[PDB]
C-alpha cells in the first residue's frame, strides 16, 4: 500500500519558494533578518514579506536548486506587508502553481513552505483555520487567511498551498500576546497577485 | 481536482459553536431548546453571561447549573428563531488517530479551527491530568477554546475542549484535553432534570 | 460513515513503543521502540546516560529493568534489554519505502509522563536527519516516528531550542544497522 501524503503539492510549490536574506553593512556584511519568497513567474518576479526586506543593502534569492542571486526590490505595500523582488534568471526558473478560479475553504488542508530559523526549506501542514479582514467593516473584502500550520521565523513571505499545490496566499508574521500555538496568518492569494501586478507598474 | 478538505465537518459543527462573555470561554449548543454546555471555570464566579452565534445572534444566558466533578457547566438561552445544534452520534467509538478539529474563540479573534488527532482515549492511574477518562488531543489550543467543541471528519462531537497545558520547566506544544461527549451528555440531563 | 483517521498506524506501531525511565527516583525520561520480539529497544543515549538504573514501561502496563547493552556516540543512540516472559511486540520496518517530504507522520512517545500519545504532522524535510512539525516534547526522545501504514520512518531525538513545529529523527536505516551491530555481540 502506499502512505497517506501531501507529497503531490510539495513537489508542484516547493521548487518555485526561495530562501530571502537581507544582508547590511555590520566593512563587514552580515544578516539582518530572513524569510521567503515565492516566484511568481519566469520573469523573475518574485513576492516577498516587506519586513523582511526592509532597510536592506544586498537582497540574497536562493533556490532549492542550488542556485543565487542578488535581486532587485521593484516596490514593496505597506497595507499588506507584501513586497516585490526581480531576478534576472537566464536558465529556466521554476514557478508557484496559481489557480485563480479556486477560492479557499475553511477546513482545506494547507501546507506552508519556508526557511525557518535558516535549517532549510521545510513545509508544514495545518488547515486554513478562519477567513477575514482586517480594516474597516467586517463585512468588506477578505484580508487575511488563519492557519494552524506551523510557522517560525523565516516562514515570512513564503507560500501557504492546498494539496494540490495551489497558491492560497503569502505567509506574515505569527501571532504573539502566554505562548498561543497554531495561529498564523497569510495574505490571500488573489490579493497578494492583484498588488503585485500593481506595484510592477512604476 | 478536489483540495483535500474537512470544510464539511466545519459547516456542521461550526455553526453551533458559540462565543462565551459576561459583563470569554466558548461554548457548544446542545440541542434546539437552548442548551448550552461550556466548562464550569469558564462561567465561575461571572456576572452577566453574553452568548454570541456565529451568526452573529446575541444572547444573554443563565447558568442552569454546574458541575464541579467534571468542570462542566450548562447554560440556557431563550432564542425565538431556530438554533443550530453540535451533531452527536451516541453510537460512535473514539478511536486513537482519529483526525479532529478543534472549534473555538482563541484570544477572541473570532471563530477558529485547529486540527490535530486523538492523541490518547483516557488514561490508567495517577497521572498529569489528575482524571482517568480525558481525551488528549493535539490541535491547537489556546485560552478561549475552553468550553469549545472537538469534533472529527464528519462534524460529530469528540468531546468539550477544556484548559490549556502552558507549564514545570518549558512550555509545551501539541498538548490539549477535551472532557468526553458521553460524559457531557450525562451531565447535562442531570442538570436539566435537576432544576 | 467513517471518520477519516490514522488509527490503522496506531494499532500496528504504538504496542511496539515504550516509556523510558532513568532512575532511586527520575532525573529525566523519555522512549524506546523494541526492535525484535526477544526485547531488544532502542532509544537515545542522552536518555539513559548516567542511570542508576533503567526502568522501561510497555503500553499495556508491564513494567522491566532494562540492561544497557550498547550505544553509538556517533548518532547518539543506545540500545536496551529487557526479559519480557513472552514474545513482544515489535515496530513494522519496510526497508524498501522511501520516506518523501508531505508524508503523513505520527509521534509516539511519552511527553511529560502524561502516557503514550500519539501526535501528528507530516516528513517536513529529509535534509542524515529527518524533519518533522508531528508536536514533539520532552520525555519524546527516543520514541518512534511512524507513517499511516505503521512502518518506522525514524527514532524521534531532541527538538528545537519560542519555535514551534521543529523536531527532528534520526532515520530508521541507521536504528536498524546499529540494532544488528549491537545484537551480534
Amino acid at each position: 500500500m502506499t502512505p497517506a501524503s501531501y507529497n503531490l503539492a510539495v513537489r508542484r510549490a516547493a521548487p518555485a519558494v526561495v530562501n530571502v536574506y537581507n544582508r547590511g553593512l555590520n566593512n563587514q556584511l552580515e544578516i539582518r533578518t530572513l524569510g521567503s519568497g515565492v516566484i511568481m513567474d519566469q520573469r523573475g518576479y518574485i513576492i516577498t514579506n516587506k519586513h523582511v526586506i526592509n532597510d536592506a543593502d544586498q537582497i540574497i534569492v536562493a533556490l532549492q536548486d542550488g542556485r543565487v542571486f542578488e535581486a532587485l526590490l521593484v516596490g514593496s505595500d505597506s497595507l499588506t506587508d507584501l513586497a516585490v523582488l526581480k531576478i534576472n534568471a537566464t536558465g529556466g526558473l521554476p514557478t508557484i502553481p496559481i489557480n485563480a478560479r479556486r477560492v479557499p475553504h475553511i477546513g482545506d488542508v494547507v501546507l506552508a513552505i519556508g526557511n525557518p530559523y535558516n535549517l532549510g526549506q521545510t513545509i508544514t501542514q495545518g488547515i486554513i483555520s478562519a477567513t477575514g479582514r482586517i480594516g474597516l467593516n467586517p463585512t468588506g473584502r477578505q484580508n487575511f487567511l488563519q492557519t494552524d500550520a506551523s510557522i517560525n521565523h523565516g516562514n515570512s513571505g513564503g507560500a501557504l498551498v492546498n494539496s494540490l499545490g495551489e497558491l492560497m496566499g503569502i505567509n506574515t508574521l505569527s501571532f504573539d500576546k502566554e505562548t498561543p500555538e497554531g495561529i498564523g496568518f497569510a495574505i490571500p492569494f488573489q490579493l497578494a497577485t492583484k498588488i503585485m501586478d500593481k506595484l510592477i507598474r512604476d
